[PDB]
């Protein structure tokens, strides 16, 4: 950490050059030189450096990750002047509050909106269902209907959560319920529609913000979904871009996850009070906000000056209209796991292998809890506790009864993994082990592999390798082997039993 | 394997096995085949393990909740009687023995719990559970206990649990949702808390079982007991005026026992499948009455129950409690429910206590690292490589979270950390480095605690607490010996950190 | 009643033409012609005519009012043999079972379901709370979101029973004596949502069955709540009608009352055996039920020939799903008064005099057993009681209702001079004694409170409010003409206390 | 102006110590100048509402808290405004009893609860159950004594047996009583009354016994048990009977639940000297010296004053009175409690007398305790004159559908002279459409008029033989012996459709 020098980290899509302009003011007025940086994977880099203590004095990101930073104790509580707090909008202050207190300054409000090329299409579509027909017409014109980032779930979530997509629910002060709104039938229908667009060649699964932004600038795509920050890039090469309400899906308006752009001061900051004064009386000024808006538009702001200055703009007004229909993203620490699961679900479903139901099912199990410097084996635990395994005291996880000395011995000989529940090591007793072992799933493990991966593993003629039918036990004909590859049906191996389905067994009759 | 020309019947010891044997002696003279009826200990646990071998009984007698799990395992044979025999037996009794749209057992009789009271010791039965604590103190002066019933088995303790709640596995309509189990419900906690408070106030003892409770009531030592119809024969043999009435209400709510249907099942591996089927099919007034004489079978399911058995007031009282209660499900998951509730009731009665914790662990161990590697599923990667006959250098693995194919280095890393393999949907899975790093950073609740009681620490290190030295949790001050005595009196478990087992200043907030 | 011809009554929404064609089969095969007539208010007509002995041989109606008919003796017991009992579904026989004896022949199961036009609205709303927003969007297009019959409580009940609204308690308990759940919070919330839909111009209170049916068929309204009987008329119009589950209210699924079409026999029917054969062996056949379903769909029917035959139809599965969420309607005699009370409350709640809490409050008191003995002639006064019993009042023996003590001769006389009306308990005439009369007279002294609106007050006294004298109850000072007009503008009533009209002055108008 | 000024008039029940209260008042007169007068009026619970309406009556009324709430609704009782120090001097739960509509209405005095008084010499071991008493009476009757004698003419003494197995009364739920949930018809109340009437049928008790007969019997040694409160202990102390206080006997394995009553004092709203009456109650009566004076004449029981109660709690009689109270429940202060007592008293008196069964008497008492049937006009011309309107112009609304009656409907209502309906305190009528529906569902229409045979002969001045009677089922003219069978079996004949009917011997049992 460096004192007398201010280090600011901001996302690349936001205007880092504009923030450098308001920083030069602090360098001449107070004599404190300030550096504005745009690190890649800013949401991932900050927790790693914050644990060591090093990192940026100020960090700019959405408030959802800030709540997890506060639970991690990696950020410092901000202190308003009370009267200065009254100037900013209350709902932005409410979003930067996690379990009380205040974590970050409410800089701006950001929401997704549909951007359409007026020259390519004067009348924007108001429903998702009519978009597939538009792509058929535009591909003949050398254009694409819709191109937007599929790598990040932020852009794809409104379609998923339009019909349902709870993703935790508020219940009179209860939010982070075990129930996750990713397996609801509405979320399945939304992702199925998105996957169907890629399968019907209306969209490409390998599309990121760089490919989609350039296509709209080049005029290749007619529609795209992005936030306020892209407006400046489209302005450089104006394609008659317009901002409209996100399309309705299944009679339901798309619900975007609104994000409050926030600035947080690092907990181990030498210029903590110095950076607090700079954000309070330099960046928050209308002069400072317009400079960052010049490089990349910030959209909706919490400042009272913005309420009359920039709220009149139709693009900003349409962004707020989409925001009111949507719901602000929660600041709970479990949000990072929710983003990772949905990101994994959207990408996997688009590529293949995992169906929409399969990807969302795994997302629910990953988001609710994790199986997971905790000793995995018994000998490691004995050394840290400084007790021999002959003298160690263990308790079964199921019955919470002390293990017998023979039961403790058998656990180490079998080289079993220690199970942790409620932050306490636990083992298994012989009685509970036998009952739960005979529950089911006995020798049920199946090594299912695609034929393409099987060809890479062994090479050689696949026909010479015999894969007898699961029921017929018939040596698979070369045509039956080819059918699995054509229909994308994974071959199954149970112990030493590589098995496939014959044509008669494949179809029910 | 299982012999032919004879029928092997298994029934519990509490049931009247002599009466069933007499029916078989009649079948021996009429059909020419002697049949042997046995009363094995833990027969509900012994039947599944022997049935897979082929050894075991031709007919098994138990409640329908365990039979549904046997049907999914296939250790059960279908029943051929159609509408002619279906109409003779009561319709609702056939509904309980139907699993997956196919009948799985013969509905012999219906059983339900009830309250038995000594009319001479207690002329008028109590109407609510809360009267019993005050009644015990009055009866204690006379030298007699108020109530004694089996606490080792959860079937007897359930009616108090589900009185104000206790949804158990049963949920939804026409189906049961395994995710929602009503064992952590507040009504279930209030019922079990009364039972624990009954034991804490010395009105009941936790070590009491079926034999201890039945002896005291028949010998006149206890005024009330909770038992089914089977105990009436032994109580009638003893010279005690006894009556059967509705179970007491809890918190103004009806006590709900799990209604059970005594059923007859045919082992799938039965050479005499049709022979044993005809013996059960041709369930008659003469056959069921003989078993009822030895030990009452409750309300059977045929004409005999409609006429002679219905006249008994005790049978109607058993049916009255059955109406207040709910019929127990036939789902295979019921075995884990009974095991989890049994362990919860015993630990809450004495030891772990914490009815909230005991029911919480029961919820986790009933709703949804340790298994044998030779059979079942391989524990670690080397065993999986050997069974699949593929070297670790050529094996293909998929991450459980992202399903992306593991890199060869990641496959090597998994084997060296000796990480235990995770199986989802009966398929081997590993973890990729990206998911392993992300999921390890989240959910930080300290590495471990290893909380242990002070009495166990004296046994672990031989030295008493006077010789032992402990440090303060946050002030880092050596604990006074008087502070150690507070922990034992307050039942507080010390915690071990860095091999240092860890004052009054921080003891109270 | 004519002996030979069989008289059958069925409602107009049902298929009367299909029922007549099965009767034409009875006329050709067996030589007995039956006549089916569709009568208006057939639910009310049959109890009237059956007491006189007249009426139809077979009556077709839901099983709710059949229990009250059987208690009155209008219906007759039916025995169809066990083989026919096995042919029909068992739960259908349970609906026609009153006091063990079967009172009618179950025909079909009917339940309400949401009908929506896919062209006007491709995806139906999942929740009731979404309907207000859909109407505003559809209003700009010139269409209305939802229109259904508000005059009959059958269509309004699903919203009432979502968060509560239980007509009677559990089936074993049934009537738990004044356990009617029409004043509960769930019933109050459902009615308040319906009133809010009308007050926010989404729906109209004057809407009836014919108005709502025409709007959906002409494409004017997008959604309507109707049963299977209306499908034929909707199918006649070229409309992409879809049957789906009713929307959710307060996170709770709508609970439609499930009905079963049943056929009962009049007690004074000569051709009892002829009626049984026509119902058992002609109407309740695959061909007989098909004829009635062709004219008007019957929904899920009781015969097991129905299985797979109509169950494959997607509309039928949606009707059963709405039926399984709802509860089967009771067969107790008190159901007739319950339907009248909810109808009165819903009609009152949709219009004025609609505190919603008040409309459901009076419905709770009307559903429970009570009467003020305003009947004509059961004698109402003492002289009429003496005349019917052929005794003089000087010698008549009477008993007090509260204490059951025999009335003194002076107490009997005082009862007649005061012209006190007789009170009937357990069907026995009773009066009152002086001690009980004095005690219960001094129990409540709140006095009469005659509350009238300003417009009705002006009509009654044939004078303007300004010329009429009204005093503020607390101020005891004459009200200003502007103050009296404030009551009219605020729709607040004037009260007559102790023969003096009262109101709230401007100083007392605000909270003080 | 009807009430006197410069003096304080106090009304207290005769069972309480009126003379001891006067001694405290003489101190008030000596210290100041009031000349207070205490009176023990007969039926003061009924007299106070009658006298308070005209403005007259006592300056202070002494009675239990149950009827004081009904006086507050009638406006006869003034509000109580004590300082927080005085409220701390009295016990908290006693203040909660006098709280009606969230405001205090009277000054708590003492707590009262029924107990069992047993002659220790005659009955060394007090019975613990009610079922023991029938066998014990037969033993004492051989000894020339009676087991139990207690007042049966007042429901306060008979209720503890009634509430043991049931006795819902008005029921308690969310801290507010529910008038609709009246529970005197439950099987628990039926069991207690059945045991009570069986004690009278088996000649263990007499149905005509009252307070004076039971008190004199225990004082003279003729009976060995009585159920009475703390006020009677003084007169038993004058008698040589050793006597003692123990818990009430159990019934059906349940403790007898008495109604707890808190003696209280309220000031009439139409009374001067409100501060003078407040001064006497707060600074003279409710003192350690003042409460002792009333206790000497007749024991008040556990007093609300914290200083004196802990001193008199040494008396095992007071602790036994409190033990019975904790098993029971306190009396509701709602005005409907007065109707509850009248219904139970009527049923208990009827059942013990022989008229009506226990099941019949408890049924009518349940309906009497809930809804009810100068002041209200009755008949339309009375309402028209009070409202100064002709019927041609009167506007009336139907009770069921709340719709304004047409003139046609309004004329018909008065031609038929239909007695008016009143709902929610507002005059109402009935419209024709609602009238047809609710008149159709008669549910009975029998109009039975059941009368006994002896009364039938007196009514028509004709013997039963010369009066044709048909059996209800067989429709056979009754034989003269069959008519006597009804009289011997005490079965009343019924006049259905103008025809007297009486069951024949053959139809009495199953055919
Ligand atoms: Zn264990
Ligand atoms: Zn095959
Ligand atoms: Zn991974
Ligand atoms: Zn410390
Ligand atoms: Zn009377
Ligand atoms: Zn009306
Ligand atoms: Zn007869």
């Amino acid at each position: 950490i460096e004192e007398g020098k201010l280090v600011i980290w901001i996302n690349g899509d936001k205007g880092y050059n504009g923030l450098a302009e308001v920083g030069k003011k602090f360098e001449k007025d107070t004599g404190i030189k300030v550096t504005v940086e745009h690190p890649d994977k800013l949401e991932e880099k900050f927790p790693q450096v914050a644990a060591t203590g090093d990192g940026p004095d100020i960090i700019f990101w959405a408030h959802d990750r800030f709540g997890g930073y506060a639970q991690s104790g990696l950020l410092a509580e901000i202190t308003p002047d009370k009267a200065f707090q009254d100037k900013l909008y209350p709902f932005t202050w409410d979003a930067v509050r996690y379990n009380g207190k205040l974590i970050a300054y409410p800089i701006a409000v950001e929401a997704l909106s549909l951007i359409y090329n007026k020259d390519l299409l004067p009348n924007p579509p108001k429903t998702w269902e009519e978009i597939p027909a538009l792509d058929k017409e535009l591909k003949a014109k050398g254009k694409s209907a819709l191109m937007f980032n599929l790598q990040e779930p932020y852009f794809t979530w409104p379609l998923i959560a339009a019909d349902g997509g709870y993703a935790f629910k508020y219940e009179n002060g209860k939010y982070d319920i075990k129930d996750v709104g990713v397996d609801n039938a509405g979320a399945k229908a939304g992702l199925t529609f998105l996957v169907d667009l890629i399968k019907n060649k209306h969209m490409n699964a390998d599309t990121d913000y760089s490919i989609a932004e350039a296509a709209f600038n080049k005029g290749e795509t007619a529609m795209t979904i992005n936030g306020p920050w892209a407006w400046s890039n489209i302005d450089t090469s104006k394609v008659n871009y317009g901002v409209t309400v996100l399309p309705t899906f299944k009679g339901q308006p798309s619900k975007p996850f609104v994000g409050v752009l926030s600035a947080g001061i690092n907990a181990a900051s030498p210029n903590k009070e110095l950076a607090k004064e700079f954000l309070e009386n330099y960046l928050l000024t209308d002069e400072g906000l317009e400079a960052v808006n010049k490089d990349k538009p910030l959209g909706a702001v919490a400042l009272k000056s913005y309420e009359e200055e920039l709220a009149k703009d139709p693009r900003i007004a349409a962004t707020m209209e989409n925001a009111q229909k949507g719901e602000i993203m929660p600041n709970i620490p479990q949000m990072s796991a929710f983003w990772y699961a949905v990101r994994t679900a959207v990408i996997n479903a688009a590529s293949g292998r995992q169906t929409v139901d399969e990807a969302l099912k795994d997302a629910q199990t990953n988001s609710s809890s994790e199986n997971l410097e905790r000793p995995r084996k018994l000998p490691q635990l004995c050394t840290e506790l400084q007790t021999t395994i002959h003298d160690i005291i263990l308790e079964c996880v199921y019955c919470k009864q002390q293990l017998l000395r023979r039961e403790v011995y058998d656990f180490a000989f079998r080289d079993l993994c220690i199970v942790y529940r409620d932050g306490n090591p636990y083992a298994v007793c012989d009685k509970c082990l036998k009952f739960y072992s005979k529950i089911s799933e006995y020798r049920h493990y199946s090594y299912s592999l695609y034929g393409t991966t099987l060809e890479q593993q062994y090479n050689k003629p696949l026909s010479d390798l015999l894969i007898r039918c699961i029921n017929c036990q018939k040596p698979l004909s070369p045509e039956e082997k080819q059918r699995h590859l054509d229909k994308k049906q994974r071959f199954h191996n149970i112990r030493g039993r590589w098995t496939g389905r014959c044509m008669s067994c494949s179809r029910s009759s």
